[PDB]
C-alpha cells in the first residue's frame, strides 16, 4: 500500500480533502469514537520550535485516538546532527505509526517523508501550515455550510506559510482565494501556479492584489496573520510600514459581506495585523478555529493511517 | 460558576472537609473516579520546574482517566506576540482544567478571571495550598479529627508554607502557631485573612519568636527550607520535639536540607510523617481536581 | 526481595533466558501483558538525555498499561537538592519502578539500596545492560540458540557497551572477544566478573589488539562510537588508535559468512563503521534498535513480578 504523507495542502485531492473535513466534523461530535492507535500505538511529535496550539492539539488528539504521543524538542535532541536524517527515520519507523514534525525548511520534511515508512505530517513549516488550514476550513464550514464558491481574502505577508496554505487548501475546497499583500511580499511563484492549476479543477480562482479595500469587498471570510515570523526579525526590512494599509480593522471588515467571519492563526499582535475590535468582536471565529486544530488533525491522522 | 483553587481559603470549611474526605476515599481506591475518561486533557504548566509537583499531578490526572499535557520552564518565555488572556482562551478549548506553578499571585488571578475551566495553583511565591491539603490529609489519617489540634510551623514565617498553613490550618479548625525570627513574619493581609477565618471554625492564630513555647504541647510540628543565622534557633531538632504532646507528628514539604532546618534524628524518627505526607500530594490533588471538575 | 537491573550479571543465566523468552513473546503480542494497568507510574529520569532511550521506555511502559513520568536533564539534577536516599523514598511512593540514566555506578547502587521498587539502569558510564538485552534478542532471532556463538566487539574496550557485551554475553554462553588498542582495555573488575560468570556457562573472555584475529570466524561483530561527550575533552587523540579497529568490509569478510553486525546507535558513518557494512546484508542494526522496546518491556514485566 502506498504510504500517504501530508506536507502541503495539495497533498490531498479535492475529494480527499472533503473526506478529511467530513471526518473532522464527525470527530468533533464523537471525539473518542475512532481508535486506530489503540494499544497504545506511538506517534512521534517533533518540534524544532515550540507552539502551544501544536503541542496541545496533537498530544491530546493522538491520545483520543487511543495512541501515545512521544513529544520531542529537537533542539534538545539535536536532530539531524547526532546522526543522519535517514538513520533517525529508520528507527522512528520501528517505534511509531506516524511522524508529526514542526520544522523550518520544506526540503527537510520531503527528505523525512521519502525515507520513513510511516505517514509524515507537517505540523508547521516555513512554507506551509496545512493543519491550520484544515482547521480553518472546518471552522468556515461550521458557520457557513458548503465551502464551494465562498470568497476568502487573506491580508498581510503574502509569502508566509498561511498565505501559501490558504491558497492551496482554499482552492482545493472550491473557495475563491484572494491574497492582498504589498509589492515585494507576494506568494512564491511555484505555489501560486500550483494553486491556479488546482483551482481549475474545482472552479475556484486565485487573485493577488495590492488593493486591500478591493480584496475585502464582498468577501465571506477575512484572514490575517502576524506580519513577521521569528526567522524574519533580523532580515533587515521595515516590516511594519509596508503592511499598515493591510490591517484587518473595523473599516476593512465593514466592506465585506454582512455575515463575514474573521480568522487568524495564533498568536496575534493586536494593533498590527488586526485590531482588538475585530479580534474580539462578533465576526471573529479565532477561538473555534484554534479548537478545531484538535478535531481536524485527528481526522487527518485517522485518514492517513487508514490509507497507509 | 467556575471554581478555582489559588489559595487555601478559596475552600470554605465545609468544602475543604469534602475535598479531604475525597482524598481519603481516593487513597483507598485510586482508579475509582474517572471524570477525565477519554482521555480529557489537563494542562500542567511550570514557569519554574518542580519534579515532585510534576510526578504527583501527572500521575494523578492519568489515574482520573485523563492526559496531562506537561509544559516545562524552557517554554516559559512565550514567543513573539503571545499573551496570557489569549493563552487562557485557547487552553480552555483543549483541556478541562489548568494546573500552574508560577510566581506572583497576580498572574494566577489573571488566568483565573479569563479561563473557563478551573485553575489550580500548583505552587506560587505566596501560597502552596496543594501541599497543605496533603498535610491535612496526613494529620487526619494519623490523628483523626483536625479541629482543636495545635500545629506549629517553624522557620521562615514569610514563605508560601507559612501562609498556607495559616489559612488552610484555620480552615480545618487547627490552632496555628508560626515561630519565626523578626524579619520573616507572615504577610499582614494573609495573617488577617487567617484570623478572620479562624473565628468561624473555633481556631486561632499565633505568631511568636519563641520556639520553645511554640513546640510546647504541639500536636503537629512543621518546617521547610530556610532559603542564615536568624533561623538556627528554630531548627526542628531532637530537643524541641521532646516538648510536644506525645504522639506528635512532624511534617516537612520536601526537599529537606538535613542538619539545617531539621535533624536526621527527627526526620528519620517515629514522629516523622514526611514520606506519607509526600505520597498524599498525589491523593489530595486528585481529590481537589475531582471536586473542582464536578462544580465546573 | 526487590530485584534491580543495574548491570547485566544482575540476572543469572537462567533469569536472563527467562527475560529474553519474554521479549520474544512480547514482540509477538505487545499489549497482552498489563502489570502496570491503572495506570501505575514508572519514573524515567535522565541526568543526560537519550532520545532513543526515551522513545523505547516511554512507549514500552504505556504498552504495559502504565504511565511513564519522563524527567529530562533540564531539571535540577538528582542529588544536588536532597540526598539520593530521600529522593528514592519519595519516588517509591509515586511509581512502581525507577528507570534512570546517570553517570557513575555508585549513584545507581545508592538509589537501589533504599528504593522499595525495582531500579533499572537505562544507560550509565560503566554499563548499558538494556541495550545488550536487545542485542541478545536480535542475535537469537537471527541465529537461534546463543550458547557457543562467537561475538567480537571492536573499538573503545572500556566503555559501557564493551563492559555489557562481556557480562551479558558470557551470561548467555557467548564467547566474547574485545578488540581494543592498548590503554583502552576493559575495566579489570568487569573482566574478572565476566571471566567468573563464563565458567558457569561454558563461555570465554578474550581481549586482544589484533582486529583481524578478533574478526576471524566471528558470528557477530559489534562496534560503537569511539568517544562519548564526556570524553571529548580528555586530551587524547581518540581517532588514530581506533582506525585499525574500524568495522569495514574487509574486516567483515574475515568473519563467518553468516555473520551479523550490531551497533547500538547513533553511528558515525566513516569512523567506527562504514556505510557498506551498516547498510549491507549482514547489518541487524534496525531490528536491534526496535528490540530495545521489546526487551525493556520484558525486563520490566519480569522485575515487577519478582518484586
Ligand atoms: F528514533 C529515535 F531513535 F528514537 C530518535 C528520535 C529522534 Br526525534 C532523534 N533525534 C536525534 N536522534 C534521534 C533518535
Amino acid at each position: 500500500s502506498v504510504i500517504r504523507h501530508f506536507l502541503r495542502d495539495d497533498d490531498l485531492s479535492p475529494a480527499e480533502q472533503a473526506e478529511v473535513l467530513e471526518l473532522a466534523a464527525e470527530l468533533k461530535k464523537d471525539p473518542v469514537s475512532r481508535r486506530p492507535l489503540q494499544g497504545p500505538r506511538g506517534v512521534a511529535v517533533i518540534f524544532d520550535k515550540n507552539s502551544t496550539r501544536t503541542r496541545f492539539s496533537f498530544e491530546l488528539g493522538i491520545a483520543q485516538l487511543g495512541g501515545h504521543a512521544v513529544v520531542v524538542d529537537s533542539g534538545s535532541t539535536q536532530l539531524g546532527r547526532d546522526e543522519t536524517l535517514q538513520d533517525t527515520a529508520k528507527v522512528l519507523s520501528r517505534y511509531v505509526d506516524a511522524i508529526v514534525w514542526r520544522t523550518f525548511g520544506q526540503e527537510r520534511l520531503d527528505a523525512m517523508a521519502s525515507v520513513a515508512t510511516v505517514p509524515v505530517i507537517n505540523a508547521l513549516s516555513d512554507e506551509f501550515h496545512p493543519c491550520q488550514v484544515l482547521a480553518d476550513l472546518q471552522t468556515i464550514a461550521e458557520r457557513k455550510g458548503a465551502l464551494r464558491g465562498l470568497r476568502l481574502s487573506y491580508f498581510g505577508d503574502g509569502a508566509n506559510n498561511m498565505a501559501h496554505s490558504l491558497l492551496l487548501g482554499g482552492v482545493t475546497a472550491g473557495i475563491h482565494v484572494t491574497v492582498a499583500a504589498p509589492e515585494g511580499f507576494l506568494p512564491d511563484p511555484s505555489v501560486r501556479a500550483a494553486a491556479e492549476r488546482r483551482a481549475q479543477d474545482t472552479g475556484a480562482s486565485v487573485t493577488v492584489t495590492a488593493d486591500a479595500h478591493a480584496a475585502a469587498a464582498g468577501a465571506d471570510v477575512l484572514v490575517t496573520d502576524t506580519w513577521t515570523s521569528m526567522g524574519q526579525e533580523n532580515d533587515g526590512l521595515d516590516r511594519v510600514k509596508p503592511f499598515r494599509p493591510f490591517q484587518l480593522n473595523s473599516r476593512l471588515l465593514a466592506l465585506a459581506d454582512s455575515d463575514a467571519i474573521v480568522l487568524h492563526c495564533l498568536p496575534a499582535h493586536r494593533g498590527d495585523e488586526i485590531t482588538d475590535a475585530v479580534m474580539d468582536g462578533p465576526a471573529s471565529a479565532v477561538w473555534d478555529e484554534a479548537e478545531n486544530r484538535l478535531h481536524a488533525q485527528k481526522a487527518l491522522l485517522v485518514w492517513l493511517l487508514e490509507r497507509s
